[PDB]
């Protein structure tokens, strides 16, 4: 049966999912604020990973304001970072809404679609396969361009 | 094909829906508050809408503080309201997340699954058919169980 579960990460935690996230599951991620003008990451102002049980970052992406970039990547939960795909213009991504944002993921097996909002920003190939099990928000109060507060919702039991 | 679209509805309003929702679709209604202490409902505090092309409620989800239920139902444009669909014990349904609350509907074709958070609380049989052009959120400043702006989302092309 299709199943909502919800989850409240605070800055730099991360959260065990009670129903993993697999193929044809949607996962989205919540912010209360939108800080275009935090300062600069070091290198990174915001992350949000999709982990693996194994602690591999199924999904890696990183927010630099400063670079005026988005980061998505992968990596073994011993190993080194792989291919970055990259997307510049930061700010145009959530364009059209202001105080807020959004950042859904929806998991197409072969693939991770990544939508800023309504807009899908990236289709991008995994670099490693696995049901997601954890998930995490990672910044500072400082820094980020998100709330401090970040909710998730995953949606699963779709397919 | 998969698309994800905001929406901000304002307490009374409606808005129509630029990708419709359809069959293996979902739409999660988002409140920033959760006001259980609310003036009594005359007789809804709160009702969310799915609306067919032509009028027609395909799902009305009201709430009832007062009458202490959630009434689920539908009715075509010109005709009076169907078979009411009951659930007691609203503050029940969102329990264990206080200031905040969700609501989302899945249509599932035959049927439409509502979630109040992560509880399922109804499989309602359709009395009405047909792909959600519309939705609305109605209630007053006053009264509401809910935000005075709920903020609507849909995931479509799922299927
Ligand atoms: C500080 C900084 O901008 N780090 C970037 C930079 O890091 C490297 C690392 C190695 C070399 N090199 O051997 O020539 C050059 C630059 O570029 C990297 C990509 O080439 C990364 O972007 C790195 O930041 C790291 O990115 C990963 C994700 O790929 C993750 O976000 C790390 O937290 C982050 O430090
Ligand atoms: C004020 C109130 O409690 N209205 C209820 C009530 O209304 C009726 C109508 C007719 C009869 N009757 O012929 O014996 C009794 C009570 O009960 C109705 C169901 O029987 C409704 O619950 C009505 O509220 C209306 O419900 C519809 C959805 O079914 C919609 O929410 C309307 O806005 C609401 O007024």
């Amino acid at each position: 049966m299709q199943g909502v579960n919800i989850y409240n990460i605070s800055a730099g935690t991360s959260v065990d999912l009670a129903a993993p996230v697999t193929t044809g599951d949607i996962v989205t991620f919540f912010s209360s604020a939108l800080n275009l003008n935090a300062g600069a990451g070091n290198p990174n102002n915001t992350t949000l990973n999709l982990f693996a049980e194994n602690g591999a970052y199924l999904l890696h992406i990183a927010f630099r304001l400063q670079a005026n970039v988005i980061i998505f990547n992968s990596r073994q939960p011993d190993g080194p970072w792989l291919v970055e795909q990259r997307v510049s213009d930061v700010a145009n991504q959530f364009a059209g809404i202001d105080g807020k944002a959004m950042v859904t993921v929806f998991d197409h097996g072969d693939k991770y679609q990544v939508v800023i909002n309504e807009k899908t920003v990236i289709q991008y190939t995994k670099q490693i396969s696995g049901l997601t099990s954890s998930l995490s928000y990672n910044a500072t109060e400082e820094t980020s361009i998100f709330s401090t507060v970040v909710e998730a919702v995953t949606y699963t039991g779709l397919a």
